């Protein structure tokens, strides 16, 4: 039952990570001692995904010296595709049924032979290997600990039976990233269907703002979204639960009470829940991936009611830290006696809020355009909810200056209570 | 919680058997990748028990080499005493109630830390050892698998509590050999009572047809029952049930269904019981430790009714494969119309018995004797049931030559159906 295993594996150590010396065989038991298996500590497995060159792609060799700086002494094993990996996409989809079984059997070796406990397994998967480690942990004789799947397979896993693809019954805890879900329903490169534990849209999941090595831009994000939060250990990046896009865009849902707002990559809290599970944030086209959360309420106040649209504002934030100055933002559908939010981020840290300018800027740039007296407004408050920290300030400002006016100087606000 | 642990531990291999170069620590867990602690095989805890000078005993590097010799790859960890046992004997009757909390606290470190099985664990153990390995196991997380003790304490053990000596409840199956329990009740070397799931007494238990070295001679019997077993694998020495010591002389249960006739050593099966199981054998004084049993009941008749004591009788054994000539017994109160039965033991191997002759010789030797007209008898049959092959066969004669008399002609008996 050990010669149908030609899907091979390997071992790496963190002196030398871009090559494949010490293997293990299944079944073979002269081999489990000659590489050194610490049988203490955690066990990664990191499943290859599609690939059409020979070798292996740029981001395992990272992947490795990632895992064994974040987790020393503990187990890195690299399944090998290379003889099967290397085919046109409907051909490769077949093998993932095979080699599932040959991971299975592989497991359920280590697991009765040696005691192994199932209990510290990650099993991480790029796009094939998403569905690669989701055929596989069903067909084990108990529950694997953690599946994570890194931007899954989409065209022709959709549709497909729950015992076919990465289900949410394959594991005890399962996450997936969704980086490039862009196109029609059937036709997209990721997968549209939320099918983990937790589902992570980063940016939506449309596309990522960075975009050969430009064709596949938005497609490794899935893991240097993941090298990132395996490095940066005390900063996480936190991920919050909403409804829909276009709701998490106008800020109604930075609410962090009752199983929300959960983690992102690594250091995620496991906590399961009844239903699929949409998850948001925002991110940062350099390595560092984080960036904060601020929600906005504005009171519109005035006695000329005359309505406006897609007028841009610029608003500044000064702080305990630092301070951001010049963030855009606009607004449609602008008039009196209203209540409007939004959403609004930033990439310096801030500490804690003091004061707060606004400016109305104008689009005209002629000299004609000083005259024809502009429309103004009269703004009372703005409450502004933090995202990480749950504190909710009140913002005001003096009784003078509190006239905000196209093209004039703009208003400037304080901590009012 | 790792720095009580002053008995020590070591790790022996067949190729150095004499020495204690690589250690094990609880709690430092760079050394048992340093001893390569082989984790898929069974694993063999020798206890030393009492001595009186500083180094080992002699049979220590001769049961590692029988173990290595018999279960190759595997593991024999030899607990160390030397700071401890070289005392007088109640300032040593105290120890174990601690080097058995060592020895739990090891295997439960073993089983919370590498996930052992505690399914493959021998607990071997001599006079003190034995009562160590009792002690231990009781605080374990759970059962371990077998206890062997070899010839344990007697003195102040005996009368004692069960949580506090060898106990039937301290594992999963534990055999007792007894070589030296000659002497008053709670006066003996070892043990008198009954406390293995399988108690096994050779030749009775009093002594050992063989008695500094002198000194000891009886004690280290029990070691060397045990090497003999392991050595000869594809020959086990049974050990027959009985219920008394002077009913197995007479020879009247040699029966071996409904659980009854185990074998004897490391080849023993496990069977549990209700109560106590005496069992016994026979040995000889050399190496071999087999010796074979036969069953001889022997129907007398004739007309002069006449009692007599003491007789000696000699008897042989003719076979397929060899023979054996001369063996002595004897019978008190032989007499007329009865149905005598004994048991009866040799060293050679036989098959499957042809004949058997049967001379009843005379102990007076004066030129007198020839005359005084010898007192005979008139035998027709004798049953022969055979120990360990359920084999019954029937004797008799030809109608001549049916009359034994004493200091004269043999009668030769062949195979009667």
């Amino acid at each position: 039952d050990f010669r149908d295993i030609e899907s091979k594996f390997a071992l790496r150590t963190p002196e030398d990570t871009a090559e494949d010396t010490c293997h293990l065989i299944p079944g073979v038991t002269e081999s489990v001692a000659n590489c050194h298996f610490n049988h203490s500590s955690k066990t990664f497995v990191v499943i290859h995904g599609w690939t059409v060159t020979g070798m292996y792609e740029s981001w395992v060799p990272k992947l490795v010296a990632a895992l064994y700086k974040r987790e020393p002494d503990s187990n890195v094993i690299v399944v090998d595709w290379l003889s099967r990996a290397q085919q046109h996409y409907p051909v490769s989809a077949g093998y993932t049924k095979l080699v599932g079984q040959d991971v299975a059997k592989f497991m359920n070796w280590m697991a009765d032979e040696f005691n192994y406990p199932l209990g510290n397994v990650h099993l991480l998967g790029y796009s094939l290997g998403a569905h690669a480690a989701g055929i596989a942990g069903s067909l084990t004789n108990k529950k694997v600990n953690r599946i994570t799947g890194l931007d899954p397979a989409g065209p022709n896993f959709e549709y497909a039976e729950a015992p076919s693809r990465l289900s949410p019954d394959d594991a005890d805890f399962v996450d997936v990233l969704h980086t490039f879900t862009r196109g029609s329903p059937g036709r997209s490169i990721g997968i549209q269907k939320p099918v983990g534990h937790v589902d992570i849209y980063p940016n939506g999941g449309t596309f990522q703002p960075g975009c050969d090595q430009l064709v596949k831009c938005s497609h490794e994000r899935s893991v240097h979204l993941f090298i990132d939060s395996l490095l940066n250990e005390e900063n996480p990046s936190k991920a919050y639960r909403c409804n829909s896009k276009e709701a998490f865009e106008k800020g109604l849902c930075l609410s962090c009470r009752k199983n929300r707002c959960n983690n992102m990559g690594y250091e995620i809290n496991k906590v399961r829940a009844k239903r699929s599970s949409k998850m948001y944030l925002k991110t940062r086209s350099q390595m560092p991936y984080k960036v904060f959360h601020y929600q906005v309420k504005i009171h519109f106040s005035g006695t000329e009611s005359n309505t406006y649209t897609n007028q841009a504002f610029e608003i500044s934030l000064y702080g305990t830290v630092a301070e951001s100055e010049n963030i855009p933002f606009t607004l449609p559908e602008v008039s009196t006696n209203k209540t409007y939010s939004f959403l609004l981020y930033t990439e310096v840290d801030i500490g804690e809020l003091l004061m707060l300018k606004l400016k109305w800027i104008s689009d005209s740039y002629f000299s004609w355009s000083n005259w024809w007296s502009s429309p103004g407004f009269d703004i009372g408050k703005i409450r502004v909810k933090a995202g990480e920290t749950q504190k909710k300030v009140i913002f005001c400002s003096r009784e003078k200056m509190s006239y905000l006016q196209k093209g004039k100087s703009p208003v400037i606000f304080v901590k009012c209570h």
